[PDB]
């Protein structure tokens, strides 16, 4: 029917090292001169449940961090905190730092993540932040200092960095300035994602691309309101659609000749009795891992 | 619950080309001073109905074909074929080559996708050869060329070029020496998909890696034989079992303690009452393009 695909990874594996202090090993991002990685590196077990880190890190001396390009060492120079990443200086600029910004994504939106083991690339998954700030994405066990990427033709916009394994198995984790999506701490504490819902503008997005490759049958068989159909949405544990959401999905509606309301309408029907026995791009699950913006780059 | 991730794909980017004849561009992959493309690159849309490709080949100069990585033209010396593959010898070896071979894989097994427009890497996918011997596969579309591979540690190896789409938008194709998988021939003909079946060994791969998680909720409450297995299976669409699948999930009953034959009964018993209103791994459908070789790589 339809595949959730990954971004070409090769651009973000030419910038993947290992970076240890004492006995904690990860993965870090190299680009240009600077090496980000997990601030919490610097932990030791017991650090972690209450990590002071201003004091771990000014107490740390540049030779303490083992900074590996497969088995080459490259030389701290200096080191700084930046929000929880650190900031290491490197003797050597990346030859293989590609063109990059950092961008900090919004619940919803997707991104393709390069699962590494101690600075070896191992794989590449597609996934969305989850309306609860995390991915489901069960793959970053170990391999903190993943980093999450979208690319537009030739430049790489990094947008998440793995840090935590919270304790229903979902990751949490930072932007590239070291914010972390959601109301999570890089401490080993008491903390829990909150209740997740279904990515509702995904979803529609996705019955859009159903439209596109020629399905038709779920169509609409009455009209619904914003209001109407944000009280089935709930009920549903779809998270509530704007009229923002709605004017995101412009041009997939001009796209397919099918009003946004028609297939808010669609979605409602399929949710109370439509998807009973029945499949849609030859799935018995509603998607919510494609955006618009993805439905449009690969369904056109 | 479990992610599909695919290997990551900078080894396979840098052998991505061009190739154009007459008005026909598609992909080529570049490894050495070869480049390997579907041979239907030399036919215009009256040849694809039923063309002599011998003869088309041995009528083409080397200067017809137009080989481009990214903008920069290699100049083609030589041309033959291989079975349905054209090699085209380039005057330039790939920097980037990476170590590679060329593996010719079963019915069931699992691979990487990079889709390429063009010779332009657009996004990397998980598959499986489906036992009808096509690809789901649905972004395949006007990527002909493309390539299918595993990773090993450092070593690429290549069991996929994509050729046609057949008219269910399956994706037909070849190995690296130019063999359909399946009874599909490189021409615009009256040709189709047999049925397809749901791959078992897979389904059995997956619902160890749930064990593995730590669910245990749908352990088998009886016993089943092979036999009695496979007259269940065959109603649901399932690939029968045999003993060597059985061998296979050796490893995986051994790290879980579940024997094989038990969760073959799980299997049975989900397909006849358990997968009503309940999930595994999070999903409501039983995944069958994770291999007994994948779990293992991805939940050890």
């Amino acid at each position: 029917g339809f595949r959730k695909m990954a971004f070409p990874s090769g651009k973000v594996e030419g910038c993947m090292v290992q970076v240890t202090c004492g006995t904690t090993t990860l993965n870090g991002l190299w680009l240009d001169d600077t090496v980000y990685c997990p601030r919490h590196v610097i932990c030791t077990a017991e650090d972690m449940l209450n990590p002071n880190y201003e004091d771990l890190l000014i107490r740390k001396s540049n030779h303490s961090f083992l900074v590996q390009a497969g088995n080459v060492q490259l030389r701290v120079i200096g080191h700084s905190m930046q929000n929880c990443l650190l900031r290491l200086k490197v003797d050597t600029s990346n030859p293989k730092t590609p063109k990059y910004k950092f961008v900090r994504i919004q619940p919803g939106q997707t991104f393709s993540v390069l699962a590494c083991y101690n600075g070896s690339p191992s794989g590449v998954y597609q996934c969305a932040m989850r309306p609860n700030h995390t991915i489901k994405g069960s793959f970053l066990n170990g391999s903190c200092g993943s980093v999450g990427f979208n690319i537009d033709y030739d430049c790489v916009s990094f947008c998440y960095m793995h840090h935590m394994e919270l304790p229903t198995g979902v990751h949490a984790g930072t932007d590239l300035e070291g914010k972390f999506y959601g109301p999570f701490v890089d401490r080993q504490t008491a903390q829990a994602a909150g209740t997740d819902t279904t990515i509702t503008l995904n979803v529609l997005a996705w019955l859009y691309a159903a439209v596109i490759n020629g399905d038709r049958w779920f169509l609409n068989r009455f009209t619904t309101t914003l209001n109407d159909f944000n009280l089935v949405a709930m009920k549903y544990n779809y998270e509530p659609l704007t009229q923002d959401h709605v004017d995101i999905l412009g041009p997939l509606s001009a796209q397919t000749g099918i009003a946004v309301l028609d297939m808010c309408a669609a979605l409602k029907e399929l949710l109370q009795n439509g998807m009973n026995g029945r499949t849609i791009l030859g799935s018995t699950i509603l998607e919510d891992e494609f955006t618009p913006f993805d439905v449009v780059r690969q369904c056109s």
